[PDB]
């Protein structure tokens, strides 16, 4: 794989979001996702919307959680592959209330038939992204909240917690690195983004990787 690879360079990643007072990063994870592969498959870059999966995917719970994997299959098992736009479905949570689903009425933003879900294993992954793009990820996201700046290199490695996208990675530097979009506003970290080593699993970041199937 090469020795960096940043998806914000192509023009791959929509802006950093703001989750608010509800436990839907889950969703930012999963839509981030599904917005840079639907960039990817030559296609506008489009917000898409969390508050479809917030509201509607009944698998997950909601602002009290949920996984990535579960929002895809719902994706594609109930809304017939559909992932309305921000626009037409938009955010709706920030203050820890989710609106009732509606199904009517959305614009359909992107389509997907699918997920995979990758091996747990740092090397594989990069090179998955660095072909493929942005990965999303569950991390235990415990120590980020001193974060500032930097590579976070020794960050609480003990329970998945949290849902994130890798966009990117930097091999070459001091401390080789992942990059990493959040969901807490470009006001935390670097611009939104978080680095953390790469290679000694940290945050956990190799255990639940996933990307959604354009088509
Ligand atoms: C967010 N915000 C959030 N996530 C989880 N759990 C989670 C998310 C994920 F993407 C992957 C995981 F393995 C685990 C939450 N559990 C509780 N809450 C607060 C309601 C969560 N918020």
């Amino acid at each position: 794989a090469p020795a960096a690879v940043d998806w914000r360079a192509r023009g791959a990643v929509t802006a950093v979001k703001d989750q608010g007072q509800c436990g839907s990063c889950w969703a930012f994870s999963a839509i981030g996702n599904v917005e840079c592969q639907w960039f990817l498959a030559g296609h506008p870059l489009t917000n898409l919307s969390e508050q479809m999966l917030v509201s509607c995917d009944k698998t997950d719970s909601g602002c009290s959680g949920g996984l990535m994997n579960n929002a895809f299959e719902w994706i594609v098992q109930e809304n017939n592959g559909a992932v309305y736009t921000e626009d037409s479905y938009p955010y709706a949570s920030g203050e820890g209330i989710s609106p009732p689903c509606t199904t009517s009425g959305h614009t359909v933003g992107a389509t997907i038939t699918g997920h995979v879900e990758l091996p747990q294993d740092e090397a594989q992954i990069a090179a998955w992204l660095a072909v493929n793009g942005p990965v999303a990820v569950a991390v235990d996201a415990s120590s980020w909240m001193t974060y500032t700046g930097g590579v976070m290199t020794s960050c609480v490695s003990e329970q998945l917690d949290h849902g994130v996208l890798l966009v990117g990675y930097n091999d070459s530097a001091a401390v080789p690195y992942w990059i990493i979009k959040n969901s807490w506003t470009t006001q935390w970290g670097e611009e939104g983004y978080i680095r953390i080593a790469k290679g000694s699993n940290q945050c956990l970041v190799k255990e639940e990787a996933s990307s959604a199937v354009v088509g």
